[PDB]
């Protein structure tokens, strides 16, 4: 239980100034888009897959900063074990930052007892 190191989700979102400044502060407004996906998360072989479908065009995600979204720019994220920690390995992105997802990239999870497990991430995109 204590002793997990697994990759539980790989998710995706684009997150781009909507043009808005809030009502009361007049700070400017980030919206956030979430990415369709699929998971294949296989254990055994150390590999985590997803498949994002960029949503449709609508509302401040214009058709425009839809065209801004791309595997070479992409912010992808995990979900991991309870209590785990993940570490990317040198050279992969870090997760929630745009990134270059044209290539799979490796990761370390840290489980809570200190061991770990090496994570294979590769991700693609469709539109």
């Amino acid at each position: 239980a204590y002793e997990e190191a697994e990759i539980t989700k790989v998710g995706a979102y684009h997150r781009f100034y909507s043009g808005d400044k809030d009502a009361i502060t007049g700070e400017n407004i980030v919206a956030e888009k979430e990415l369709d996906r699929t998971n294949n998360i296989d254990s055994e072989h150390g590999v985590a897959t997803a498949v994002f479908t960029i949503p449709a065009a609508g509302g401040k995600f214009t058709e425009a900063e839809r065209a801004k979204v791309s595997l070479s720019n992409l912010v992808v994220y995990v979900n991991v074990s309870t209590a785990a920690r993940v570490t990317p390995l040198d050279g992969s992105p870090k997760f929630g930052v745009p990134a270059d997802w044209t290539r799979e990239h490796k990761y370390s999870v840290m489980a809570a007892d200190g061991t770990k497990k090496i994570w294979t991430v590769k991700v693609t995109l469709n539109k």
